[PDB]
């Protein structure tokens, strides 16, 4: 699961746009960074 293959150099550098979205289906506070820019 996850072969992406978006890799750079010959392809956008906008490698965050995927997660950008995919973190917000899987959803958790985003606690995994603890410093989103919302941590009351």
């Amino acid at each position: 699961d996850a072969e992406f293959r978006h890799d750079s150099g010959y392809e956008v550098h906008h490698q965050k746009l995927v997660f950008f979205a995919e973190d917000v289906g899987s959803n958790k506070g985003a606690i995994i960074g603890l410093m989103v820019g919302g941590v009351v």
